[PDB]
């Protein structure tokens, strides 16, 4: 019940899972709270404590704006924070099997949310099932988001940028120094994350200072070469200054600006973040990772191109309908409460929404590539096209390209295509296999027979949980006992990937080949 860590004793709590027991340590601090003069700075190391820290409840989530578009709707509200917001939020969680393992592979989850939302306490991030079923230790951490976590005056230590990434890195360090006390193997640590979490993982592969803090990596629906994932130093400054103006904090001393933003209450900073950009999109990441020269020494697309990353195995994948969710946060004619049949006209307006600073030619080129129909009289033609445009540009093609480029340096890569729509999915059917709705399967929620999943979903989750754990433990995401499809390595020539569904698991080649040539070879010129 009580574990000695290098900063003090922490008391956990016991959980009944599937007629077994898991020990949960919820809300262990891993940094000095970034308050007062510490706001915007890199996380500071923790001063020891002499008591028994009671790590029995999730801690505060980090300050963040909340999605209020669909009040009372579980489909959107399941992602909103479920603990008090506070700047005091640098805490982490540990689930360890009972009885205490001896040298367990460690899984470290990094949540997504566009670098502006998210929290490790979400129901769908509960590591108790993975600990019970696979005897891995699961660790998750809160990290600062938004301007509080990514405001950047590059070079300036009062706000160097990438603080949220250093939050995560400091947590990986805590696991290196402390997880053997919990029965974990610090030499067998697999990072996994979804969306901005997955982009973060991919950046830890690139950041020299994280190379000794983990073994292997899993990237779900996200990678750093996604167009929303890195802010340029131009944008990052223009956005910092705009925030200064919106808060009456413009100064000439760049340091005095920060000093002024440090006296602002968190709500005022939060309220102004949306407007630092002239034209946002539903995919806007106004404050995110930048080339700071510390966590990131060069523009990441160059490091990836020239093999400057940790050499190891990766497991990468995407969902069938990553794009659809964003279409009801601003695309015209769209709604979660109807079939969202849209006209050609509405499709073109939608592109203006999703590609606001893109020229008329570029937008026409997106239209051209996605509107050569198999049947021009199918009315969902344009609704589906816009979802795929957003999905292919923002998630699927960057992840495939990351996997091609990373595998070209000799490392084993595994790619999956998740195409199961949860039987409990509260969004409408036209949105399909949405962004984020593989997470419950990865965490083994369908293993709980009491929670209204089909038996088919329990079998799919159980297989996915095995492949993930085998990947973490052995670098190979196979299910070796139940006559399962073998998951082949991804190679830049053949480009084989594994489809994950309840019906049949299949091996296919060259996912979204035509679409991604447009997005990765032509569209970056416009
Ligand atoms: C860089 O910043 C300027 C300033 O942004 C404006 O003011 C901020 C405080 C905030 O409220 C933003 O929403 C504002 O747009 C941007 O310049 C503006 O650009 C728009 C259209 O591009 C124009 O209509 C405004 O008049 C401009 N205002 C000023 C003061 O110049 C600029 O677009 C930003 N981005 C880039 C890439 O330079
Ligand atoms: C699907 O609904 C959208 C959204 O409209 C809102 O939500 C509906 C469920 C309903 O409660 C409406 O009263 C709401 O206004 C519709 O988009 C609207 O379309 C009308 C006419 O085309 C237009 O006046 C509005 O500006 C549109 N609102 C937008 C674009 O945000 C859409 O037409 C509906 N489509 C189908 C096929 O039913
Ligand atoms: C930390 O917890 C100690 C033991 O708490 C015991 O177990 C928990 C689960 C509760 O059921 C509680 O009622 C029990 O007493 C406390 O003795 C101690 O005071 C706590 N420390 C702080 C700082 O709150
Ligand atoms: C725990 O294991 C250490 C070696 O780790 C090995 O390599 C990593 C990459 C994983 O694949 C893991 O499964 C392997 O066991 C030992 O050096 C260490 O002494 C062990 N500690 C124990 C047994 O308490
Ligand atoms: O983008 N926003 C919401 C969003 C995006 C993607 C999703 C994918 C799956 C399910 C969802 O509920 C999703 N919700 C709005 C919003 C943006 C930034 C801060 C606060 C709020
Ligand atoms: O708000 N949520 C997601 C969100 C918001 C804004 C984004 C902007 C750019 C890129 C993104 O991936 C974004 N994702 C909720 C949510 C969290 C995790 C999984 C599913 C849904
Ligand atoms: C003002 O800027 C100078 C450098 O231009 C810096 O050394 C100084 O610390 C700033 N003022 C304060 C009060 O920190
Ligand atoms: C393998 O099949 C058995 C039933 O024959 C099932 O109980 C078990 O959960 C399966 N294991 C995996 C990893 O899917
Ligand atoms: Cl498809
Ligand atoms: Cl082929
Ligand atoms: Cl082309």
């Amino acid at each position: 019940i009580i574990i000695a860590t290098k900063n003090g004793k922490v008391r956990g709590m016991q959980l009944t899972v599937f007629g077994g027991t898991v020990t949960a340590f919820l809300g262990i601090p891993y940094a000095q709270p970034p308050l007062g003069r510490l706001r915007f700075k890199k996380p500071q190391s923790l001063t020891k404590w002499s008591d028994i820290w009671n790590a029995t409840k999730y801690a505060n989530s980090c300050c963040q704006n909340i999605d209020q578009s669909f009040p009372g709707f579980h489909g959107s509200e399941m992602w909103n924070p479920n603990t008090d917001l506070s700047e005091d939020c640098l805490y982490l969680n540990v689930w360890i099997p009972a009885p205490k393992p001896k040298n367990a592979t460690v899984l470290i989850w990094i949540y997504g949310g566009g670098f502006q939302t998210g929290t490790s306490s979400l129901h769908v991030y509960d590591g108790k099932f993975l600990a019970r079923v696979e005897r891995v230790i699961v660790v998750s951490m809160n990290y600062r988001v938004g301007a509080l976590g990514f405001l950047a005056l590059p070079g300036n230590p009062e706000a160097p940028g990438n603080m949220g990434l250093f939050d995560q890195q400091l947590a990986l360090q805590w696991v290196q120094k402390n997880i053997a006390a919990f029965g974990g193997n610090p030499k067998s640590v697999t990072l996994f994350g979804e969306s901005a979490g997955a982009a973060s993982v991919s950046l830890h592969l690139l950041s020299p200072g994280s190379h000794s803090l983990f073994t292997r990596a899993i990237l779900q629906s996200g990678s750093f070469n996604a167009p929303w994932a890195v802010t340029s130093l131009y944008e990052a400054r223009n956005r910092t200054l705009n925030l200064a103006k919106l808060t009456g904090c413009s100064r000439e001393n760049e340091t005095e600006i920060i000093k002024c933003l440090r006296n602002k209450d968190p709500q005022e900073i939060l309220l102004n973040e949306a407007f630092v950009v002239p034209y946002g999109t539903p995919l806007s990441v106004n404050f995110g990772p930048t080339v700071d020269g510390d966590f990131l020494t060069d523009m990441p697309d160059i490091l990836l191109e020239l093999g400057q990353f940790k050499k190891t195995q990766i497991l990468v994948g995407v969902n069938k309908d990553e794009g659809t969710a964003f279409l009801v946060y601003g695309a015209p004619g769209f709604s979660k409460d109807n079939n969202s049949i849209i006209t050609r006209k509405e499709f073109q307006e939608g592109l203006k929404i999703f590609f606001p600073g893109v020229s008329e030619f570029g937008k026409e080129s997106i239209l051209f590539h996605y509107t050569d129909w198999v049947d021009d009289q199918r009315p969902e033609n344009y609704r589906e096209a816009l979802g795929d445009v957003v999905g292919d540009y923002n998630f699927i093609c960057p992840a495939l390209e990351f996997t091609k480029k990373f595998s070209e340096w000799g490392n084993n890569a595994f790619f999956y295509y998740f195409e199961h729509r949860s039987s409990k999915l509260p969004w409408p059917e036209w949105m399909g296999v949405m962004h984020g709705y593989e997470i419950e399967f990865v965490f083994g929620l369908p293993l709980e027979r009491r929670d209204q999943y089909t038996k088919a979903e329990e079998i799919l989750s159980r297989s996915i949980v095995k492949r993930w754990a085998n990947f973490a433990k052995y670098g190979n995401p196979q299910e070796t006992q139940n006559q399962s499809t073998s998951w082949p390595v991804f190679k830049s020539t053949e480009q084989k990937y594994l489809t994950l569904n309840t019906e049949s698991t299949r091996i296919m080649t060259k996912l979204r080949a035509q679409q991604c040539r447009f997005w990765t070879s032509f569209f970056p010129k416009v």
